[PDB]
């Protein structure tokens, strides 16, 4: 028992960070096969970081400009290409620890471990969710720029972010692994901004789920309430529609449990029309909503990876 | 910016966890060198589960007794022994893999990182502190036994954890890597029990200098307070006393900010008698008291490991 925010472990992903040089501009590559993939604002300069034509930038560059360190040891760079907002790096040497990997781009509302590193080095791992609003709330300092998200699959490591940079509000913004950025944003100087978020519902209400599988049961209720019903209360609090979908998604959950999909959604109604009255649920005051139904599964159920 | 609960990288400890089974008996085991080690328990049964005495349990027992799994190669056992409560059985093959490591004993109030595995196969990573009684709030289910937890500094690792058990609150017991239980606790069947505990001031204070970092500032106020004042305040609200100690480790957080220690003290006092009205901080509806002056530190300011 327990529940914890709880990453993948991330030696796979170690095993590929390597450091990019260009200018006076260093940040973290992603090194796969013979292939270093980051983000292509490493060719930019500070007066470049105002409305860059990122064409023009890269013909003027040489392979001899990037600078790709893994560890103390050096990449040769012997090719290099555009693709979206990412940049491709051939050196002369395949990673020996590639992992069997994919890129896959992920959903609003899934999670993801994220490897934060620094000169190529990685120092942290947690776990974030894609907010509605295609921001993350990432912890990131400067430096950080290349740092990637991922999940595992057995052995299989799918890449789903890399990180390009930090909104006013504080959140992240970033792109998948072939350039494209999630979300309104752009790698350039503008006022860019977040802009509105809501409520992950269904993550909500797979962690309640979690909460009564690990003991806690005083929000259960004996009441119900109709999908239509709810949805009208998800609306005023400023939470994501739920959908037939979503229910069918909780459904093992619930057969686990014994507590209807529909019973748990008349608990939610409660919670935001009352509030908690100063108790706890799984040690948080707020209800949470960065857990998916797989999360729950994965952590009160226990499958592990190779 | 952000702020995370943030474990370290994980793949230093990846490389050293095995499969330890005897009998019908499977748990994890921890491969440094030529050596793997264990909970005792792994020799024990159902009915050994009572009252057992492990010397004489562990005399009848033949190295060819302990299947000892490496991904999918077995390890020869060729010697074992034990250490308090933990085994330690000598294999025939150093294992390529071992950091460089230390066997530390953290103190309750301290954080570090936790590698959950099951059949010696890592599963997930998050971070922990080993609370004032000596337990820690982690996330475990049946074959998690031998998982361990752990600290990096540059590339060291210092190993402070190994799990054994859960108490029947939920929580969780173990021992340091010397076989010595953290607390009173007994790898026997008992009616053992947590007990009381406090909450880490001095991580709470830690926290409130990462919010405002961060940019959280609602809490401020002009008083300030004793240092007598504040415990006469910590001990009605059950938080662990402040020393000059605590007081002279938040000094590098306090000059950062430019909140005298004893100020940001102040405003504890008023979240605990006024609660936060609504509010919240880093996305808690709580104090928050996981984290140290060293983890605001690394995560606000931004250092790596190699
Ligand atoms: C580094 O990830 C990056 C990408 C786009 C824009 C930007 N500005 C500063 C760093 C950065
Ligand atoms: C496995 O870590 C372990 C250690 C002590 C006592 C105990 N009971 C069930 C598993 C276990």
């Amino acid at each position: 028992s327990g529940f914890r925010k709880m990453a993948f472990p991330s030696g796979k992903v170690e095993g590929c960070m390597v450091q990019v040089t260009c200018g006076t501009t260093t940040l973290n590559g992603l090194w796969l096969d013979d292939v270093v993939y980051c983000p292509r604002h490493v060719i930019c300069t500070s007066e470049d970081m105002l409305n860059p034509n990122y064409e023009d930038l890269l013909i003027r560059k040489s392979n001899h400009n990037f600078l790709v360190q893994a560890g103390n040891v050096q990449l040769r760079v012997i090719g290099h290409s555009m693709q979206n907002c990412v940049l491709k790096l051939k050196v002369d040497t395949a990673n020996p620890k590639t992992p069997k990997y994919k890129f896959v781009r992920i959903q609003p509302g899934q999670t993801f471990s994220v490897l934060a590193c620094y000169n190529g080095s990685p120092s942290g791992v947690y776990q974030c969710a894609m907010r509605p609003n295609f921001t993350i709330k990432g912890s990131f300092l400067n430096g950080s720029c290349g740092s990637v998200g991922f999940n595992i699959d057995y052995d299989c490591v799918s890449f789903c972010y890399m990180h390009h940079m930090e909104l006013p509000t504080g959140v992240h913004a970033g792109t998948d692994l072939e350039g494209n950025f999630y979300g309104p944003f752009v790698d350039r100087q503008t006022a860019q901004a977040a802009g509105t978020d809501t409520t992950i519902t269904v993550n909500v209400l797979a962690w309640l789920y979690a909460a009564v599988i690990n003991g806690d049961r005083w929000f259960l209720n004996r009441f119900t309430t109709t999908l239509n019903d709810f949805n009208l209360v998800a609306m005023k609090y400023n939470y994501e529609p739920l959908t037939q979908d979503h229910v069918d998604i909780l459904g093992p959950l619930s057969a686990q449990t014994g507590i209807a999909v529909l019973d748990m959604c008349a608990s939610l109604k409660e919670l935001l029309q009352n509030g908690m009255n100063g108790r706890t649920i799984l040690g948080s005051a707020l209800l949470e909503d960065e857990f998916t139904p797989f999360d729950v599964v994965r952590q009160c159920s226990g499958v592990t990876f190779q």
